[PDB]
Parts: structure tokens; C-alpha cells; sequence
């Protein structure tokens, strides 16, 4: 299931716990692309179907590959919508625990999202995985005005996105794995040091 909008379908008056923003690669497809769903499917076993709500970024987000290469790894649109996603979940559902990811362009897009939100929402995501980080060299690793031990970043040895070059490479193509053990375990770790259980 590589499209999931559980935040902007779900009831107000039934809140999940936790909700899950996603961005996915460049010409990926529906809103989670390759890895969201193994990483949705572990948060789903963990808190259970109606604790966690999975949302991807769609909308005016359509990962064009080119838009990489623009000042922020993404474009202006795409930020809007996820800080809209990020506004929404803080209305909707004001005690769930926010927890975000992103993989390529993706990563770029969570990272300028997270370091453009207002503080006591940016405050409530307990946790962020980015696979491919196309802003890792240039950021040394880490989300602008988030701390590092709420970061885990995923990127390969000779996956050059992670060294300053904008190439696809093999390893790029290469956190399956990551995205269906190590990523959900962070995720889930975080969620539960925080809200216990």
C-alpha cells in the first residue's frame, strides 16, 4: 500500500497515538514510495492499527527528481506541504507523539520542514529517520534546531548523495533492510522512552 492519508482521513474524536509523516524519493510512487510502507507496517505491529496513523506527504509534493538541486534539496511547494501536514496533526490531534522520516529528496524535504516548523510543534516529534540524506555533508548530519539524539540517519558507503554529490549510485537504492528493522526499531524506541509503555 504505497498510498496512506490516515491524518487527513481520521476522526478527530478518536485520535491515534502516534502519528507517522512520511516523504518519500524522487519518482517514487503514491505518497510512501519504496520504503514507507515496511517502515508502516512495523509501526502498525507495535502500537496496533488504531494507535498509529500513517500519513505520506502528497499533494503539491510530486518528487521531481530536478528539484533536488534546489537551494533547500527541494522545492518551496513541497516544504508547505509537509509543514501543513506537521499544522495539522498539532490541530487534529494535540496529545499524539509525532514521529517523521524521509528518504532522498525526501530526506532534504523532512529536514527544511522540521527546521522551518514552530518550535512546540518541531518539540513534540520524538523521532526522525532519513535514509539517503542528500543534505547529510552540508548539514554534518544533522536537522537544523532538532537535537541529534532524536536523528538517526541511514546512508550507505558509496551512496554519494551522503558525501555532496547529487548522483545516483547503487547503494542509494539499497535501504530496504534499514527500512524494515533499524528505522522502525528507532522509531518505536523513541515513542515508547517518551510515552512509556
Amino acid at each position: 500500500r504505497t498510498t496512506r492519508d490516515d491524518l487527513i482521513n481520521g476522526n478527530s474524536a478518536s485520535c491515534r497515538d502516534v502519528i507517522f509523516i512520511y516523504a518519500r524519493g524522487s519518482t517514487e510512487t503514491g505518497n510512501l514510495g519504496t520504503l514507507g510502507p515496511s517502515i508502516a507496517s512495523n509501526l502498525e505491529s507495535a502500537f496496533g492499527k488504531d494507535g498509529v496513523w500513517i500519513q505520506g506527504v502528497g499533494g503539491a509534493y510530486r518528487a521531481t527528481l530536478g528539484d533536488w538541486a534546489l537551494p533547500r534539496g527541494t522545492s518551496s511547494a513541497a516544504i508547505r506541504e509537509m509543514l501543513g501536514l506537521f499544522q495539522q496533526a498539532n490541530t487534529k490531534c494535540p496529545d499524539a507523539t509525532l514521529i517523521a522520516g524521509g528518504y532522498s529528496q525526501g530526506a532534504a524535504l523532512a529536514a527544511a520542514s522540521i527546521e522551518d516548523l514552530d518550535s512546540a510543534i518541531r518539540d513534540k516529534i520524538a523521532g526522525t529517520v532519513l535514509f539517503g540524506y542528500t543534505k547529510n555533508l552540508q548539514n554534518r548530519g544533522r536537522i537544523p534546531n532538532y537535537p541529534a539524539d532524536r536523528t538517526k540517519v541511514f546512508c550507505n558507503t558509496g551512496d554519494l548523495v551522503c558525501t555532496g554529490s547529487l548522483i545516483v549510485a547503487a547503494p542509494h537504492l539499497a535501504y530496504g533492510p534499514d527500512a524494515r528493522g533499524p528505522a522502525p526499531e528507532f522509531l518505536i524506541e523513541k515513542v515508547r522512552a517518551v510515552r512509556g509503555s
